[PDB]
């Protein structure tokens, strides 16, 4: 370069050729790692947990904690707001920690007019493509919406045209776990969703949350083929500096937004059994199988939130609660897509403007994954309405755990042991879910001078059934024992 396309000031006049030109020779000459800029990690923590044991008011829980990582690197952005109009297709947005956050910062400013695809089973290949004067929210949702009317009354009549299901499903065990997988703006459903994490640390429940993306259409934006086409000449490269934009906080434009509706769906149950990821992945798909009791124990147990953005009327949030029943129709809701639902933004992509080369995301963090093991109490009766005098002899342990984890068996005995006992006797021994070791020694006078004791039950290592009935009866010389277990 040098005097030809300046002019004599030396200046770069507004509003002019040059100053396009100037811009575009800006955002090419800019330099910066495209990975380093979009990495984000959250909480780092040590790998050395205890295991424990919390007696419940019903149960015992074993409790084992583990380190794990969670990494995911993606391009897509998932919307969880409404009344965002920084979210629109073509919008630049600035590279910094606020991107990361899913809170952009809108580089507002004098836009040139862009062209848009949308991608629909009933548009033809030249109708699918449009042009905005100037780009903005309003703009584009206008000619948007102008044309899903077009569609709609000359092909959307069809009506099976299905919506894109996707499913995206994982255990909760922390906050910063669930934004890795979800993004950083499902902190906002899940501050609606009311996620117990004490709960799952406690042992006390299993949390699992379900995705649910139904996409009507996509609009798009054609690879920028100059950094400075995007702007009208009256934007100028000291506007962009005043603005604070540079090759350490660099440009980026939304090229797809995918326009739809979206289901946040949170399971927690009091459950401890190792089937109920069968038991929730079986519900997502209505399939409830015949069985009376095996499932609908911790199904009846289980409790449900949810929280829907789009379908029916374009009002933004629904939050809804049941048990299990409705789950099917929730899919089923935006099954059908229909100009009545407008669809909004759920899911967009964004690629630099220097280069169009498309924003992945790095983000990682260190969660603890929490396992339970459940034992249930129980309860140990005894009947004697035998025409003797016995003796019981019933010994256990108690499992407890160490301050380093270490297992700890304490003997322990029914304070009436070895007394003589006499029909008609009766009693209840409640006995806890870390009992171990459970025997029960039964004997009898026989009243005979050379063989005065009978043994008359004796086991050992007994399972600690929901309800054991041990009655003797019958005489001396033929007593008689029952041994009744009841578990369900």
């Amino acid at each position: 370069a040098h005097h030809h396309h300046h002019h004599s000031s030396g200046l770069v006049p507004r509003g002019s050729h040059m100053a396009n030109k100037a811009v575009n020779d800006f955002i090419l000459a800019m330099n910066y790692d495209k990975k380093k800029l979009l990495t984000h990690q959250g909480e780092s923590i040590e790998n050395r947990f205890i295991k424990e044991g919390n007696q419940l008011p019903d149960e015992f829980v074993v409790i084992e904690r583990k380190k794990r990582s969670l990494s995911t690197n993606t391009s897509d952005i998932s919307v969880t707001a409404t009344n965002d109009s920084r979210l629109y297709p073509g919008a630049l947005l600035v590279v910094d920690e606020t991107l990361l956050e899913n809170n952009p910062t809108l580089l507002a400013v004098d836009r040139a007019p862009m062209t848009y695809s949308i991608d629909l089973p009933g548009l033809a290949s030249s109708d699918s493509f449009l042009q905005v004067e100037d780009p903005s929210n309003s703009s584009v949702r206008g000619a948007v919406n102008d044309l899903l009317a077009k569609w709609h009354q000359d092909y959307g009549q069809v009506n099976n045209v299905p919506a894109r299901m996707q499913y995206e499903k994982i255990t909760a065990h922390s906050m910063e776990q669930l934004k890795v997988k979800f993004g950083s703006a499902f902190e906002k459903t899940g501050n609606s969703l009311d996620i117990d994490f004490n709960s799952v640390h406690s042992g006390e429940k299993q949390i699992q949350i379900v995705n649910f993306k139904q996409i009507y259409y996509t609009v798009s934006v054609d690879a920028v083929k100059n950094p400075g086409d995007v702007f009208q000449d009256t934007v100028t490269v000291e506007d962009l500096k005043q603005r604070g934009i540079s090759a350490e906080r660099p440009l980026v434009y939304i090229s797809s937004v995918a326009y739809g509706r979206q289901v946040y769906l949170k399971l927690e149950t009091t459950s401890k059994s190792d089937e109920v990821e069968a038991a929730f992945e079986a519900l997502i798909k209505g399939v409830k199988v015949a069985p009376q009791t095996e499932w609908k124990q911790i199904l009846d147990n289980t409790e449900v939130k949810a929280v829907i953005l789009g379908g029916d009327p374009s009002s933004g949030a629904r939050v809804v609660t049941g048990k299990v029943d409705m789950v099917e129709d929730l899919i089923q809701e935006g099954s059908r897509f229909t100009a009545d639902h407008p669809g909004l933004p759920i899911s967009y992509t964004t690629s630099f403007l220097r280069d169009n080369v498309v924003a992945t995301f790095q983000n990682s963090t260190d969660y603890v994954e929490t396992k339970v093991t459940a034992y249930r109490n129980g309860d140990l009766l005894l009947d004697h309405s035998g025409a003797y005098v016995a003796q019981y002899y019933i010994t256990w342990d108690e499992l407890s755990y160490d301050h380093q984890g270490k297992e700890v068996l304490t003997p322990k005995a029914w304070d009436r042991n070895g007394q003589d006992l006499t029909a008609h006797f009766t009693t209840s021994i409640p006995l806890k879910g870390n009992v171990r070791n459970l025997s029960v020694k039964i004997r009898e006078c026989t009243g005979l001078a050379w063989e005065w004791w009978r043994t008359v039950y004796e086991k050992t290592d007994l399972p600690l059934v929901r309800k054991r009935t041990i009655s003797i009866w019958g005489t001396t010389l033929y007593p008689q024992v029952e041994d009744k277990v009841e578990n369900d």
